Parts: structure tokens; sequence; C-alpha cells
């Protein structure tokens, strides 16, 4: 599948409003996804001790772990769809030394999207969230198909 540009400007807009805060993102999105997938916690043994919301809230390690993951999707998403050398690393490690399955992508996914029509309406509406879905859905295709090549089923 291919963006348009149009679709890719929607994206980077409000993604340039996401950086005004990269950990509160970051954050806030972690945890959403921890509180609608309980069993996403699990692959973390660094959080996954955690038992509250305000728990998570306060742990300082998930707040830096939050930065290094946003960070690194922002990185492929200002690649506009040419982001072959930044998803080699991301899927080696992610099918080999975490084995994180295709179907926790689109929870995370899900999660992104919740967080960002929760702080940015404006920003956010019917034609911005659908392309956001769509680079989303591109990068899970894109990562699966590399998961496939790495030997892991995804
Ligand atoms: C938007 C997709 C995601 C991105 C961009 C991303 C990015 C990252 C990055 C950059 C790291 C650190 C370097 C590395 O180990 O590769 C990392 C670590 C990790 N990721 Fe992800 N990740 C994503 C989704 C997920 C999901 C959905 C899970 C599990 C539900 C997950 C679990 C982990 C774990 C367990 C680590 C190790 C954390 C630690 O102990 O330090 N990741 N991820």
């Amino acid at each position: 599948m291919v963006l348009s540009e149009g679709e890719w400007q929607l994206v980077l807009h409000v993604w340039a409003k996401v950086e005004a805060d990269v950990a509160g993102h970051g954050q806030d999105i972690l945890i959403r996804l921890f509180k609608s997938h309980p069993e996403t916690l699990e692959k973390f043994d660094r959080f996954k001790h955690l038992k509250t919301e305000a728990e998570m809230k306060a742990s300082e390690d998930l707040k830096k772990h939050g930065v290094t993951w946003l960070t690194a999707l922002g990185a492929i998403l200002k690649k506009k769809g040419h982001h072959e050398a930044e998803l080699k690393p991301l899927a080696q490690s992610h099918a080999t030394k975490h084995k994180i399955p295709i179907k926790y992508l689109e929870f995370i996914s899900e999660a992104i999207i919740h967080v960002l029509h929760s702080r940015h309406p404006g920003n956010f509406g019917a034609d911005a969230q659908g392309a956001m879905n769509k680079a989303l859905e591109l990068f899970r295709k894109d990562i699966a198909a590399k998961y496939k090549e790495l030997g892991y089923q995804g």
C-alpha cells in the first residue's frame, strides 16, 4: 500500500503536536495499552510488577521507555514510507528477543489512535484518523513481512 502526500501531511501535522510532549504521550499510550489489554504488560519483565494505573503513572522507568519507543515510531513516520532501514533492527529485536505477536502491534495501534483522539480532537478529525490508521497499517504490514523473513510467526 501507499499513502498520498496529503495523507502523510495529516499524519505529520498531528505528530508535530505530539512532539511538544514526547514523554507524556509515550507514557499515556503505554498505560492505555496495559489497561485495555493486560496481557501485553506480561511481555515487559521490567514493568510486570506494576499493579495499578497510579503505580504506572509514578514509574520513572516507564516514562523513560515511553520516550524511547515513541521516538522510534516518530523516526519511522517521518520517513513517509521509506523506512526499510529503520524497520530492520526493530523487527529483529521484537521478533527474536521480546517475542511480540503482530496482534499486539494492532493493540498498540489502537492505543495510539485513542490517545491522539482524546488529546488532539481539533487535529484528529475523521480524515486525519484515517490517514494515521493507514500509516500504522503500512507499518504493521511491513513489520509482518520482516517477521516472516526472520523466522517468526508473528
Ligand atoms: C509502535 C511499535 C513499537 C515500537 C516503535 C517499539 C520500539 C521499541 C524500542 C525502540 C525499543 C528499545 C530497543 C529494542 O529493544 O528494539 C523497544 C523495546 C521493547 N519493546 Fe517495543 N516497540 C513497539 C511495540 C511494542 C509492543 C506492542 C510491545 C509489547 C506489547 C513491545 C515490547 C517491547 C519490550 C518488551 C521491549 C524491551 C523493554 C526493556 O526491557 O527495556 N514493543 N521497543
